[PDB]
């Protein structure tokens, strides 16, 4: 079909969002990641002991191995995954591509194994950063975009509730008002953009913020200057060394945080900033430092209050308030 949509649901505390997709003859839940250009899956090649409890892909009659191709992805916490590659049919809510490069996991870390609801990743960043070697592969969106009514996909992640991913069109029932666009910087392979300004509570700043829209990241990661400024507004807040971030009394009042895009305000309700309970009557904040990254990451904490349009023409990023 020229258009299609899929339901996406969050795991506990909105840590990640999983979306069902069909790969070959199998159906499994993958993490749609606009910060990655790889589509990898738990498979029949993954050790039985490592895929226990997971839905997985078994390369069948429609699979065509890309002989000699390998892939490997490493994460901050140390988690990793790697394996080989096959081309096969991938279908996302009616939109499919018959020969999508599917990266089969031959090994994954204990963290991945323990996260039984997560059976892989479906990268939505630019193909320029796909990790397959010796020759990188095209992402799903890159393969199907010309066949869509419009070369775009949109995301409306939600807090503790079902959300959606739209391909080839925007769904007017998911947002209010009109969509406001801003130019995208894909030089690093990400959906990079620059917010014109921001505001902590009712205190606005005329300074811009440059970063990327990443559905695969849990929190809203900003510059220390801004993170420190935000928690200065939260009574009892403090940096918890053992938690690796700012925490505060679970009952503390949290101000909203918004960023300005053109004439539109993308507001993160203070409610979403109270991320997770860490015991002792303390809560871990949804806003944390982007230290080490070099730039800001507009992750799920931020995205789940917005309807975001990823437009390949430009490219550009659009924002609108969720209905
Ligand atoms: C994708 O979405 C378009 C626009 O709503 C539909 O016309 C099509 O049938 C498919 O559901």
């Amino acid at each position: 079909a020229a258009t299609g949509s899929v339901t996406t649901n969050p795991t506990s505390n909105d840590e990640e969002y999983i979306t069902q997709v069909t790969v070959g003859d199998d159906t499994l839940g993958l993490d749609f990641d606009t910060g990655s250009a790889d589509l990898w899956v738990f498979s029949s090649q993954t050790p039985s002991s490592e895929r226990s409890g997971h839905d997985y892909y078994t390369p069948g009659s429609s699979a065509q191995k890309i002989d000699g191709a390998t892939w490997s992805i490493s994460y901050g916490d140390g988690s990793s995954a790697s394996g080989d590659v096959y081309k096969d049919k991938v279908t996302v809510g009616g939109v499919s591509y018959d020969s999508q490069a599917v990266e089969s996991a031959e090994k994954v870390s204990s963290e991945f194994t323990q996260d039984t609801a997560n059976d892989g990743l479906l990268g939505l960043a630019f193909s320029s950063i796909n990790t397959v070697q010796p020759t990188p592969q095209k992402t799903f969106f890159d393969n199907v975009k010309s066949s869509l009514s419009e070369p775009i996909f949109a995301v409306a992640l939600k807090h503790n509730a079902p959300g959606v991913y739209d391909f080839g069109y925007t769904d007017s029932s998911k947002y209010t008002g009109s969509i406001t666009y801003t130019d995208v910087d894909n030089s690093q392979g990400f959906w990079g953009f620059t917010a014109d300004g921001y505001s902590i509570g009712s205190d606005s700043s005329s300074d811009s913020i440059t970063g990327i829209a990443d559905t695969g990241t849990t929190l809203l990661l900003l510059d220390d200057s801004i993170v420190d400024a935000y928690y200065e507004q939260v009574n009892g807040a403090s940096y918890d060394s053992s938690q690796g971030g700012y925490v505060f009394p679970s009952s503390a009042s949290l101000p909203d945080f918004s960023v300005t895009i053109g004439d539109y305000t993308a507001t993160v309700p203070g409610e979403y900033i109270s991320f997770a309970d860490v015991g002792n009557g303390q809560t871990f904040g949804g806003i944390q430092s982007n230290s080490g990254i070099g730039f800001s990451i507009f992750g799920d904490v931020f995205l789940k209050s917005q309807y975001v349009v990823f437009d390949a023409s430009g490219p550009r990023l659009g924002f609108a308030a969720q209905a």
